[PDB]
């Protein structure tokens, strides 16, 4: 859309991991602006930008909108649709835990967005988790921050950073990345949002490396025994099977009992959202 740092103006801050809510003055648009700082050769930087341009060709109700990416002052700027609901990670804070009928809708949203990305663009997400699922007051649930640029992925070296990991056992044992890996993350995210806390380990903090080792060695987490329907339980369990061959695939999940039910349920998500978030 041709954006430059002069066009913009900060309204507020939305969070970091940093992202501002900005006004794009020349067009009137309100956008979310992510700044990524990288100490990198100018040459690869331009390649990231070049590669982000693919986002202009994404068009799914399950995928956050993209306005453009550019470089300025040692910052990569990625400009996006502003989601006034924030991430399910933020929502999870305010709510303590998210009800399984809401998670049913989330699951459908995620499953659809993954399948759209994989089929129309042959790309995997690579980073499915509560903070990358965004919601808004129209009740929409959308995926964000997927691995669109191979250079950006390589430059960020995300596998070793942060306190939680949603990486799969195969990948941590040298397997190529595939869709089955995003399924594990979604299952892992669903359990986190259902019980109110990152499920690894089951209930001194683990640093990233003990965590990763735990993931490849210990049995997968599961939902507690009475609070949740058996259909939800089984769904999450099919997502968290350590052997990717055995783990369910998108087609299978899409016809699972839990999803067929959830798809039928009348949930007023925007309503629940706004009387949980404000
Ligand atoms: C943790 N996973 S990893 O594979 O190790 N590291 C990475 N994983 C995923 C992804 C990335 C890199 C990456 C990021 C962070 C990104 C952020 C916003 C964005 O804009 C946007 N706009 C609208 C809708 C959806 N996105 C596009 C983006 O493209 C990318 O390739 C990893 F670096
Ligand atoms: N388009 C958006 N609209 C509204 N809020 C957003 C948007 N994008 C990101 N955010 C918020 O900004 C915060 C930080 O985003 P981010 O920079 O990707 O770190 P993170 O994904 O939350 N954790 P990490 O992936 O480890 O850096 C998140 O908690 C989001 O809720
Ligand atoms: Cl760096
Ligand atoms: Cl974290
Ligand atoms: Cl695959
Ligand atoms: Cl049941
Ligand atoms: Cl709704
Ligand atoms: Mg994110």
């Amino acid at each position: 859309m041709e954006l430059k740092d002069d066009d913009f103006e900060k309204i507020s801050e939305l969070g970091a991991g940093v992202v501002f809510k900005v006004s794009h003055k020349p067009s009137g648009l309100v956008m979310a602006r992510k700044l990524i700082h990288l100490e990198i050769k100018p040459a690869i930087r331009n390649q990231i930008i070049r590669e982000l341009q693919v986002l202009h060709e994404c068009n799914s109700p399950y995928i956050v909108g993209f306005y453009g990416a550019f470089y300025s002052d040692g910052e990569i700027s990625i400009c996006m649709e502003h989601m006034d609901g924030g991430s399910l990670d933020q929502v999870l804070k305010k709510a303590g835990r998210i009800p399984e009928q809401i998670l049913g809708k989330v699951s459908i949203a995620v499953i659809k967005g993954l399948t759209y990305l994989r089929e129309k663009h042959k790309i995997m997400h690579r980073d499915v988790k509560p903070s990358n699922i965004l919601v808004n007051s129209r009740g929409e649930i959308k995926l964000c921050d997927f691995g669109v640029s191979g250079q950006l992925i390589d430059s960020m070296a995300n596998s070793f950073v942060g306190t939680r990991s949603y990486m799969s056992p195969e990948r941590l044992q040298g397997t190529h990345y595939s869709v089955q890996s995003d399924i594990w993350s979604m299952g892992l995210s669903l359990v986190e949002m259902a019980v109110g806390r990152y499920p690894i380990p089951p209930p001194p903090p683990m640093a990233i490396f003990e965590l990763l080792d735990y993931i490849v060695n210990e049995p997968p987490p599961k939902l507690p025994s009475g609070v949740f329907s058996l259909e939800f339980q089984d769904f999450v369990n099919k997502c968290l099977i350590k052997n990717p061959a055995e783990r369910a695939d998108l087609k299978q999940l899409m016809v699972h009992a839990f999803i067929k039910r959830s798809d039928a349920e009348e949930v007023d998500f925007a309503g629940w959202l706004c009387s949980t978030i404000g």
